[PDB]
């Protein structure tokens, strides 16, 4: 199974225990009904993973960009 079956959305994981010190860029992608998939790439790692929107930092980040 190569993972995938017509793959419509981006996102089928998500980065759990994630670091703000980690990641250097944030970049949220929302998907019809694959819901809010965050996409970040690490600093020192320089991966690219897929933030769960549920994380604390996470909630952190939107509550100031999305009071802002």
């Amino acid at each position: 199974k190569p993972v995938s079956l017509s793959y419509r959305c981006p996102c089928r994981f998500f980065e759990s225990h994630v670091a703000r010190a980690n990641v250097k860029h944030l970049k949220i992608l929302n998907t019809p009904n694959c819901a809010l998939q965050i996409v970040a790439r690490l600093k020192n790692n320089n991966r690219q993973v897929c933030i769960d929107p549920k994380l604390k930092w996470i909630q952190e980040y939107l509550e100031k960009a999305l009071n802002k």
